[PDB]
RNA sequence: GUUUGCGCGCCAUGGGCGCGCUCUAACGGGUGUAAGUCCCGAACAUGCCCAGGUAGUGGGAAAUGUAUAGCCGAACAGCAAGGGUGUCUACUGUGAGGUGGAAUCUGAAGGAAGCUGUAAGCGAAUCUCUGGUCCGACGGACAGAAAUCGCAUAUAAGGCUAGGCUUCGGUGAUAAGCUGGCAAAGAACAGUGAAGUCUAAUAACUGAAGCAGAGUAAAUGCGGCGGAUAUAUGGAGAGAAAGAGCGUGCACCUUAAGCGUGGAGGUCUCACAGAGGUUAGCCUAGUAACAACGAACUGUGAGAAGUCAGCCGAGCCCAUAGUAGUGAAGAAGUCUCUGUAAUGGGGAUGGAGCGAAGGGGCGAACAAUCAUAAUGUCUCGUAUUGCAGAAAUGACAACAUCUGCCGUAACCAAUCGGGUAAAAGGUGGUCAAAUCAAGCGAGACGGAAAGGAGUUGAUUGAACCGCCGUAUACGGAACCGUACGUACGGUGGUGUGAGAGGUCGGAAUUUCUCAAUUAAGAGAAAUUCUUCCUACUCGAU
């Protein structure tokens, strides 16, 4: 009777919203999603007559936008009452609930202070849930057959549907732990289990792999699955420090992360590149504002800080290789304020010079002042301006 | 749209080939028939070293200058004919315009074959060895192409820039080159420096190799192989060898800003003749051109400024023009040798031709895009088959599960020797199934319709980045350039920059009309896009 509440106008509309917020690619269909609005409009009585009577035959690299609109649909109806069955400490795919908080978590349980993390992962997590497990445990919540009937044929058959079945068989696993007393928390498919010994360490992990290998039927690769100290093994780009006050064990930006802000940054700032650079500087404000809301948590304001060294030594390089003119860089340095035979022979050698660039005239050329009226934020401000 | 950039002609102050004299190693001597060629000698000044933080004397090792006849002139200065101004001004014309000045800018990398004077540099047949460099196209280095070989090469080789760290911390001089954190190349300065050769002398006083990174790219790097090498490339050895200036000759050969001349096509001005409307009187423009508003258009005649940028483009068309030119020192054409990738070059006949400039058109071709007898399957039966739920009873109290301990160590933290399934230990019986069983299915079996594995039309190809070869020049030998330097022949890449004016064409949309003024339908003025045009204004080469 459940896809009798499926099946209500403001859930079909709302499903539909949100598809088209989605803006997802068409694909094999070819199909666009405001055309997926007059299709529907057009077919929402077959559609539904379909889900009633189960002669839907749904068909997928991209799958197709009515059955976009369809996994928004049973998403929408299915998790209510499933968060209140769900794991409060599993963070993934839900309202109000997100990696920064499980950082958290993590950190006050790292307070509490256990020592070797178990970082469970699980290779190829779609292809070892089986359907058939899932289904059962569905049909265990859900009594409806008709529901169960649509995720069976859909699942022999981004996606909507997926983050929730993750969740459920997932979600046994993190029932099983609270059953065992064991600390860990989870985002989606990463685990991390936290214990204090190390012999308890490979005690968790033989019991923890047998468990999967033969309960849930899902395996878990031993390649990730070291029982390795927290400095060495990382969860969701942040890697943890020691805070050399005993309390405390903090977090940082793993540096992979940082490493592709970095790469990111300096191909997005090429100063051999031919557009203006007050377009580069708000893309470089775009990915600055994103950076942030990600990494609040995590300190490299020790490491941010040179980054920002580098983004004025790099915005002031790049606007030098753009005014490219030997004669109107004597002509603009001289307006910026800089005598006039000073800037002669800076500007004879404005050739190359990337060591005079980051060190000399030309870097007080343009100055914090001027990059503030240019009207670029910096790092540390965004810091200090953040909760 | 980048000062110049077109055709034809003349002229070397350019080069070559013959001739003539004369000069040549500081100054001097030898040597030998013969020295410009081979040998020998002095002084001063500089570099380098004795300073040992210094610096004036005082001395020494290589090297260099004074010091070949002579060359060539800096990214050096001064001059400078010319060229520009969208800057002022005097004159001249009815007018398009012309001319002369003041204020400047330029006077360049391709002919005032610009002038004068410098710094630095150079500076002698040929042979041999060697270092360095450059080249053997372009194309991230494929394809294509006449156009080396093998690897490597972008989340980035390899070259650099500044630090951390492992190990060692008097000999020099010379001097092509290499690098100074990257498009490429050059100058200057700085720091190093290959092959060798020469030298390894004298008494003092007042930092280099290797390992990991962090940076740093408009891409090449490394190793052969062939070749080139007069910025007279760095040197080493043979070599009684040739170099330099000046004059001069040729039926010798060339030059983009010099000199003379030629300008189509298209734009503008003016006076005549025909239309036009203004009220026999006026005007015939303004808008960059196109379109449009418009009376504002057209054949004459008189002029004026004026060209000249490969990009798909053979050839035909217009006009200067079959003219300027060129051609009897000898044209077109024919015949016979010959080269290249292609363009080309001789020779013999032959006895009059041959034959320009810029701008618009049309346009073949080339290129791109677009047109041109299984499986299988839907529907019932038929019993299996995939996972869950309490478990009479049977077997076993042995399996799941959370908690990191030993000592030793002067107090363990292998922080010292064990062990990571080290110990002490909590919690929960653990299961094979009599038994039955929602929901979703998934397969498997028959019966049930049939079916089965070359060519041409059209549209676009705006503009650019180059590269190679012969010829011809310059900055700066190579390299990098000078519009790809330019001409001709070869050859790959990128693909439609802004503003403004149009075309407001086509569609959506604001407003109207139509389909009944009803569709998310169609159309008309115009908003956006798109299509197309425009050097008109900017930007790019
Ligand atoms: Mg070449
Ligand atoms: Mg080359
Ligand atoms: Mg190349
Ligand atoms: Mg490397
Ligand atoms: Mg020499
Ligand atoms: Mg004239
Ligand atoms: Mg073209
Ligand atoms: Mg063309
Ligand atoms: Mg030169
Ligand atoms: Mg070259
Ligand atoms: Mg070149
Ligand atoms: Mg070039
Ligand atoms: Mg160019
Ligand atoms: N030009």
């Amino acid at each position: 009777n459940l896809m009798e509440q499926i099946l209500s106008s403001d859930n079909l509309n709302r499903a539909y919203l949100q598809v088209v917020r989605n803006k997802g690619a068409e694909g094999v269909d070819g199909m666009k999603y405001t055309e997926l609005k007059e299709h529907l409009a057009k077919n929402g009585e077959t559609i539904k007559g379909q889900l009633r009577t189960r002669k839907y035959k749904p068909q997928p690299g991209v799958p197709t936008v009515t059955d976009r609109f369809i996994q928004q649909a049973i998403a929408q109806v299915l998790t209510p009452i499933y968060e209140e069955q769900f794991h409060d400490h599993s963070y993934g795919f839900r309202p109000n609930r997100c990696a920064q908080q499980a950082i958290l978590t993590a950190l006050n349980i790292m307070n509490d202070g256990n020592d070797w993390i178990v970082d469970i992962d699980l290779e190829k997590f779609f292809d070892t849930v089986n359907h058939d497990k899932l289904m059962t445990l569905i049909g265990r919540t859900i009594k409806d057959g008709d529901v169960i009937s649509i995720v069976r044929k859909y699942l022999v058959s981004g996606g909507n549907l997926s983050p929730l079945l993750a969740n459920i068989m997932l979600n046994e696993l993190d029932k099983e732990m609270e059953k065992r007393g064991l600390n860990f928390v989870r985002y989606a498919d990463d685990c991390i289990i936290m214990v204090g010994s190390e012999m308890s360490a490979n005690r968790v992990m033989r019991n923890i792999s047998r468990f999967i290998e033969e309960k849930l039927g899902l395996k878990v690769n031993m390649t990730k699955s070291k029982v390795d100290r927290p400095s060495g093994l990382k969860y969701l780009g942040f890697g943890f420090y020691f805070d050399p006050r005993a309390h405390q064990f903090k977090a940082k930006p793993h540096a992979k992360s940082v490493a592709k802000f970095k790469k990111r940054m300096k191909e997005l700032t090429c100063r051999s590149w031919g557009v203006s650079n007050s377009y580069k500087v708000e893309k470089l404000n775009q990915l600055i504002r994103g950076w942030i809301n990600y990494f609040k948590i995590g300190s490299m304001k020790t490491l941010c800080k040179e980054l920002d060294s580098r983004i004025r030594y790099r915005l002031r390089m790049c606007i030098w290789k753009q005014w490219k003119t030997p004669q109107n860089q004597e002509k603009n340095l001289v307006k910026l304020g800089i005598d006039r035979n000073t800037a002669r022979r800076v500007a004879y050698t404005g050739k190359r010079i990337a060591y005079v660039c980051n060190k000399g005239a030309v870097n007080v050329a343009i100055s914090n002042k001027r990059l503030a009226s240019f009207g670029l934020i910096s790092m540390l401000d965004y810091y200090i301006e953040k909760c």
